[PDB]
């Protein structure tokens, strides 16, 4: 049998993308006939490539820039987190009909469950992008008691505070980033949702680093370096930490399990984007 | 470096039996080429979302086997020259946007039998009058064949591709009743089985009388599995050049992706591949 079960992705551009390699490597693995397509779509062909998966019988397929807003124009259904968030990075395509997920802040989440539960949680996010907000969404419908939001754009900070307060059990709060802060003694979790440290060794995000003890879990979202300045600080104070290579990863494990119902090996794609990476 | 690989495939139902992408695919590997064929399951609801699918994700080509060879004209801007006589495609090129539909049926043969021999100013006969046939007959007309013989069961289909090649090609074309045992036509250079006489069969043979037969006759077979069907290990035993369907096959991949890339694939490569996956 030749026909093997098709996935794939939507962006542009797409060969900086390495989901390719690591979901792969993840069908291989579980021995799974699969096939995971990075596909260079421009905006105008967004329409006719979503048309194509569906007539070519994918399962589904991811959605990046610049089409996670765009997107949802072409969806039958959409989650909630996906809806809360705004955004659509994970399409399932099931009996004909597409399904809008986000896992954008559902990688994180994973990530964060290998070390605590977020259900009753203090929590610190700095950054009010579509990573924050993403991430932000997720923690509150898994249960999380307090979610701070902390950017230079208050405005922004205030958008996201309002969503969880408006849509979710937790309660959500805004702060003006001005400076180093010193964080809440009562700080589960600590994450870094801001694009400070992409690339980069030495940039570290402005917060009183001895504000933070081993008491707080601290999470970053770059993927690469996966071990930032951030992380770095923070291990060192005896922290827990978590990477955003482990959660780009997991946003693999959690599309796959969208679209086929099977769930690949983490370590196995971490490896992928490690021996990429390095 | 990088996670753009080029972007082919195949638009057909049913897909599971069609090993095109092992081979293709193993040649790509090969060459050091990181371009895929995607072998798409597309019903005939799903055509023209498929076609239009293709050119949004920014793929260079796309074969179409049954049941897309004729309803895909229709989504196409221009077409070759073979592809247009034959009134069907299963080779199309995306370039620049601009879809151009190719028809390589016939072509695999022609560039089996080029191996060996000259089509062009050559007497030809072939046994059949379906899709293969009428591929066949009219890629020799267009290389040059001065004679096309078509021979067929039922007559009628035969004539329709005689006077195809008649009318529309250079090329003069003859039909000829199928009746019982066939002889070869005195001076015939080149005698081709068109049918479908010997699928996976190693036994069935055409009912031609194979004493007519020279041993400086080109005898070949579009028959991919059984490479060696019963029909040209007779005619190589008479001492008979032949050219086997598998060879065909092969052509037709790698004439597909010179449409596709400019580039040529190493033909034995996708022959053992093909080889391989045949042998089960
Ligand atoms: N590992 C994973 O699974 C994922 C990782 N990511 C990563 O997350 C990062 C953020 O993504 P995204 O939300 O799309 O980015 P956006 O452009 O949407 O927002 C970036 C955020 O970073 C803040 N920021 C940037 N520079 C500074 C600075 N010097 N000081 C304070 N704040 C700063 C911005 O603040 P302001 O509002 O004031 O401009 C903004 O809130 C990216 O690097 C991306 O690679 C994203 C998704 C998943
Ligand atoms: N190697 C390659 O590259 C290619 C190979 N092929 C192969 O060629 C074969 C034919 O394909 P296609 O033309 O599409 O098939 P069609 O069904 O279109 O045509 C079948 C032809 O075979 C004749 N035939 C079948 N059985 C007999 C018999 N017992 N006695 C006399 N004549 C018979 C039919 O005669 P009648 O008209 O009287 O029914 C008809 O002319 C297939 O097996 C296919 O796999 C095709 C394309 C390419």
């Amino acid at each position: 049998g030749f026909r093997s079960i098709l996935t794939g992705s939507f962006s542009t551009p797409c060969a900086d993308n390495p989901t390719v390699a690591m979901v792969e490597a993840g069908y291989h693995h579980a021995g799974l006939d699969a096939r995971y397509i990075n596909c260079d779509v421009k905006a105008s062909g967004l329409a006719d490539a979503v048309k194509g998966a569906k007539a070519m019988e994918w399962v589904g397929f991811n959605c990046s820039l610049p089409h996670k807003v765009a997107v949802l124009d072409h969806l039958d259904d959409i989650a909630e987190s996906a809806r809360l968030i705004g955004a659509v990075n994970c399409v399932a395509i099931r009996e004909g009909k597409l399904i809008g997920h986000n896992t954008d802040g559902k990688g994180f989440l994973a990530s964060l469950k290998t070390v605590t539960s977020p259900a009753g949680k203090r929590v610190v996010i700095l950054g009010a992008g579509g990573a924050a907000r993403a991430i932000a969404v997720e923690l509150a419908l898994a249960g999380a008691a307090h979610i701070t939001i902390v950017n230079r754009d208050a405005s922004k900070a205030e958008t996201i505070a309002a969503l969880i307060n408006d849509k979710t059990e937790a309660t959500g709060e805004a702060q003006a980033w001005s400076g180093k802060f010193s964080l809440p003694t009562g700080t589960d979790i600590l994450i870094n949702a801001t694009s400070i440290g992409l690339g980069d060794p030495n940039a570290a995000p402005p917060v009183e680093m001895g504000s933070l003890t081993k008491e707080t879990v601290v999470a970053d979202v770059i993927p690469n370096p996966p071990q930032t300045r951030f992380l770095k600080d923070a291990k060192a104070l005896g922290c827990t930490t978590l990477d955003g290579l482990g959660m780009l990863v997991n946003q693999g494990v959690i599309g796959v399990e969208i679209w086929l119902g099977r769930t690949l090996d983490s370590a196995v794609m971490a490896q992928t984007l490690e021996n990429i990476f390095g």
